[PDB]
């Protein structure tokens, strides 16, 4: 079974930071294993139109 999708940390566009988590999260349904939403506001989710592809984004410490 594949382990779900990391959530990493962010800044959001009112410059406040965000933890980041692994999905589900502990109350998330279990098939919310995808890091859905967009660069400043990351969540799981099971839907996988909803991803995000967090390579992208600028608002982390990711390369």
């Amino acid at each position: 079974q594949q382990p779900g999708e990391y959530c990493h940390g962010w800044v959001d566009a009112q410059g406040n930071y965000h933890e980041g988590f692994q999905c589900p999260e502990d109350f998330d349904t279990q098939d919310a294993t995808i890091c859905c939403g967009s660069c400043a506001l990351r969540y799981c989710c099971a839907a996988a139109d909803a991803r995000l592809e967090q390579g992208g984004c600028t608002n982390d410490r990711g390369e």
